[PDB]
């Protein structure tokens, strides 16, 4: 048993298998009538030959089952690829798309573990963020990535905060709006600003526009190494500083500092060790980040002139497997 | 607000295992750096680990907590970390091998990368490995003396092999006349090749004869399987594909074992 536990451990083909059907919308296709091989080899354009042995590895994990003989369908687990299940997991896992196929970078991991350093642009040539300014189909496919992962609603991180006495919310590295409409819905007298790069401030309006949220939240399109574009009673830094090294993180906080009003606070959101371990080896591979122990955020806070105020517990949301907290920073 | 269904999440959970890339690299980056070895030399802190392994000791410490996460690795006493029973089959010493599999610069482990464009091999039913690496996969071998070194030895767990009433006494390109023999073995060769090519090697066998056939949970079927469609070309093979081989070759087939189980295909001469 410890010798096939530890080959099932160390198998790379069947990621790859389960990344290979979301790609080629398997599941999809078979929900949509094509249960037998030669169907599905035509919708999805792969040699029927090749498409068979890919699905048998398929049933012997269980995604796909054999109802009729030669007509197959999926599992309760393989349902989770479909388009439309509202985890997305068919485009998490969808090759084409930004973060399956930032995972590639895992295939360097020696190397990151050498140096610490990420191993994305060694693949593909340009840094993460970077790779996608100079393509919209990824910078667009990763901004959908991110939404998703509270139901575009976020509404449990937005419910962790009391917004009585706050003017004005600046969501720096703010995504396509989803935190600043969540706010935006559960307290109605706030506006906000969202801080973002090119190509992701079209989608964060055209969200917010379709929120009916334009008249109260607006996307400024800049860079937040540099000086912030208004100042703040709350400023946002979700699912951002786990991107950035310690310094790049320090850097970042600092320019936070300097655009709270008085009286105002920095909100950190971020985070199965299993799973914990997944987004930080992410981090490491694809960017140099990490996950940060408390310990560890005191030291950055107070780098930064700030003290962590408070952690406020853990945020269940659908559809990620991992809770998060949401970290309040004071000036020190 | 938000609704927590733990069916689903459960399910969730399955599926985002199953589908991680980060798991089956975080064994292999392990076996590569002979984490478990240095281990079991004494090296149990992480600053010695990573003086030993040469990587930075913050990033081995995320790597172990994965392998602690997996079962591989057990913490045992605070900032020194002990190879578990799993852990152990990654010692080099250990019998199956299992670390020389893994070995991201052996020929096995390097080879798996082409997993990584498997939709490409389904797409189109051509290996994917000399995309990735340059030459195909015996090409890359004859140009590379310690992959083939590599691979020749993690096959016991041509001129370059010799060990020391045929199969294909010592003696040193199957594609070309072989000798002759009333029984030919071909043990886990003709998987490597596609149909054309088997029907090549078949045919020399036939020409040389006054034949048998060594090849074959289901994991571990679709792995070798499908390590044969990305690395070559090749595949496993079933009953009624043999006999198309075999009448290709002039042979007929006349199918007879016990973590993977193996099968005997004698072939006569139609
Ligand atoms: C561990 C059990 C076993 O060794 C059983 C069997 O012996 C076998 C395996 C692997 C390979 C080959 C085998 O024959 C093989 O022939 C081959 C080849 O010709 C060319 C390239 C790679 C391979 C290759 O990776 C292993 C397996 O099936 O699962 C890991
Ligand atoms: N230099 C920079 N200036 C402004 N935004 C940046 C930036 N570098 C990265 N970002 C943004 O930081 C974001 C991190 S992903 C987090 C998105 C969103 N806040 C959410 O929680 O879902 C990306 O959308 C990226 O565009
Ligand atoms: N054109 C060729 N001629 C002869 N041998 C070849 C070949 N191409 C590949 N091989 C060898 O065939 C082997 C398949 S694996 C070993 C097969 C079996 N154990 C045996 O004893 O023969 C590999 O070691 C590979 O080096």
């Amino acid at each position: 048993d410890a010798l096939r536990t530890l080959i099932r451990l160390g198998s790379l083909h069947t990621p790859m298998v389960v990344r290979t059907a979301a790609t080629l919308r398997l599941v999809d296709h078979i929900l949509a009538g094509a249960r037998t091989v030669k169907a599905l080899a035509a919708r999805t354009d792969t040699r029927p030959e090749a498409l068979l042995r890919l699905i048998r590895h398929l049933v012997a994990i269980g995604l796909l089952e054999e109802d009729a003989p030669g007509e197959f369908v999926p599992t309760e687990v393989g349902e989770l690829l479909a388009d439309d299940h509202p985890a997305a997991q068919r485009a998490w896992h969808d090759l084409t798309q930004a973060v399956a196929r930032a995972d590639i970078s895992f295939t360097r991991l020696p190397d990151a573990i050498r140096t610490g350093r990420p191993t994305y642009e060694s693949i593909y040539g340009k840094p993460f963020y970077e790779d996608l300014a100079g393509r919209p189909d990824l910078r667009a496919s990763f901004d959908s990535l991110m939404t998703t992962r509270e139901d575009t609603a976020f509404a449990a991180p937005a419910a962790a905060y009391d917004w009585t006495n706050v003017r004005h919310v600046l969501d720096v590295g703010g995504g396509n709006g989803g935190f600043a409409a969540a706010i935006a819905r559960r307290a109605p007298h706030v506006s906000a600003t969202v801080l973002e790069m090119a190509g992701t401030v079209d989608t964060a309006r055209s969200y917010l526009k379709d929120e009916g949220l334009s008249d109260r939240v607006d996307v400024v399109e800049g860079d937040f190494f540099e000086p912030l574009p208004r100042k703040a009673d709350a400023i946002i830094l979700s699912f951002v500083l786990l991107n950035w090294p310690d310094h790049d993180a320090v850097r970042i906080l600092t320019r936070c500092a300097e655009a709270l009003e008085p009286g105002g606070r920095i909100l950190i959101h971020e985070r199965d060790r299993f799973f914990s371990t997944l987004l930080d080896l992410r981090m490491l591979v694809f960017l140099g980040g990490a996950l940060r122990t408390r310990e560890k955020w005191d030291g950055l806070a107070a780098s930064a002139g700030l003290v962590v105020e408070e952690v406020r517990g853990p945020l269940v949301s659908p559809n990620v497997p991992l809770d998060s907290c949401l970290l309040v920073l004071a000036p020190a």
